[PDB]
């Protein structure tokens, strides 16, 4: 219940100014020593806590690792940026702490932080796709991991997360958003005899790449067809006529109901990021053919 | 330059089990204190880090300000669990690793892995078979393999 109004009140109890940040999931040390005060209701507009609703008097358990903990305007160098992407807009996600450069961890990354880091960067938040495109790993450190955010928070240090600088992740799993107009984004299909066969080809602010079938299926192919106009999908192969170019991006798809008028409405779909070598691309045959 | 055979070495020493994970950069603090052992050479198999031979004593010139960490066998919370099964000695195995629930890898499972996980579970071991009976897939992490 360590809302943000109350967590700039500890910051102005202190003189250091609005709460830039809230640690979160006891990033300063572990829980070592009991408990006096919690589940207290404060607008946030106090001058202190002491003059606040406190509301019940109860007592619970908390984690020694899930304890509270603040950063302060005076003592921020937090910043975000993109490195390494096709535009300005897409790329690898890095944040600055402690007068360093990390990246944040891919764990609980969805579309709703990439609307938060996007809006927050000034990029366009028309379509917000998660996924580093056309980046490599990071290097260095890993500050964030496991962000979760609602989708109205003005940053994504707001948010709900883990402790800074300790993650089990992996820098092959690095984080990243892709911010569009949703004028870009363009789909084909090339190699099958005419437009409504072949294998799906995206071009995303002008990179060319493919679609995995992981998980894919008549009623995903259903939705391509659709938004190209050529009728419902039937199966998922062709009969080739042609040779298409190979790419080594990829669009990765989570599941979609099949009621969709386009393929960039599916829940979750990553542009980039991620190589998958066990599956194949994925083709479709419409009913137009 | 730490690595995971040094954690090896120093679980080893302190009889905790095997390294099952190792905490890199300042993970557990900015670097303070004195630093006394890095860049030494281990082969993994050596009771104690000292004991192991290295390059010499002092023999580093460690930089960036930060402080080492393990996670042993002791110190993680492994825990075994049977989820979505008709009987609390069926169903889909779950693993407890760095505090999240997760699966097991289907690749080299047969009737001794089962039969180790009846008997650590407290289920009886007269007749033990493998298959999550109509347990679903998980949506966790998988950990074991
Ligand atoms: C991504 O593409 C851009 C633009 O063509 C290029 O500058 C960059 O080096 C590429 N990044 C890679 C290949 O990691
Ligand atoms: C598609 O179906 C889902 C599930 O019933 C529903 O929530 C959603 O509103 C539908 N979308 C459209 C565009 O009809
Ligand atoms: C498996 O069967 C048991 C026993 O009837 C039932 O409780 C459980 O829900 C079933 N699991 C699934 C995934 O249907
Ligand atoms: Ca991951
Ligand atoms: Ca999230």
């Amino acid at each position: 219940n360590f809302n943000i109004d109350h967590a700039s009140v500890i910051c102005r109890q202190l003189e250091c100014g609005s709460a830039v940040s809230f640690s979160g999931s006891s990033n300063f040390g572990e829980g070592s020593g009991p408990i006096w005060f919690d589940d207290l209701i404060c607008n946030g507009n106090e001058s202190a806590l002491w003059n606040c609703k406190h509301q019940g008097w109860g007592k619970h358990n908390c984690d020694h690792a899930e304890d509270a903990g603040v950063i302060c305007s005076k003592g921020a160098d937090l910043s975000l940026r993109l490195v390494d992407g096709v535009t300005e807009c897409s790329g690898r996600l890095e944040v600055r702490f402690q007068g360093e450069w990390g990246t944040i961890c891919d764990d609980g990354w969805d579309s709703y932080d990439a609307a938060v880091a996007c809006k927050q960067l000034g990029c366009p938040t028309a379509v917000t796709a998660i996924g580093r495109v056309n980046a490599s790993k990071g290097f260095g450190h890993i500050w964030l991991d496991s962000v979760s955010c609602q989708g109205h928070e003005p940053a994504i240090w707001q948010c709900k997360h883990h402790e800074w600088g300790k993650h089990y992740c992996n820098h092959n799993e690095d984080a990243g958003v892709t911010c569009s107009d949703g004028s870009d984004l363009e789909l084909r299909l090339r190699g099958g005899g005419s437009r409504c066969a072949g294998t799906v080809e995206v071009e995303i602010q002008r990179l060319l790449g493919k679609v995995c079938d992981r998980g894919w299926g008549l009623k995903e192919a259903d939705v391509v067809c659709r938004q190209l106009g050529c009728g419902s999908a039937l199966k998922t192969s062709y009969q080739v006529y042609s040779k298409i170019q190979a790419t080594n991006t990829w669009l990765f798809l989570s599941s979609c109901n099949g009621n969709e008028t386009s393929l960039w409405d599916c829940k979750n779909w990553q542009w980039g990021g991620l190589t998958c070598d066990h599956y194949e691309e994925a083709k479709i045959t419409c009913s137009a053919h």
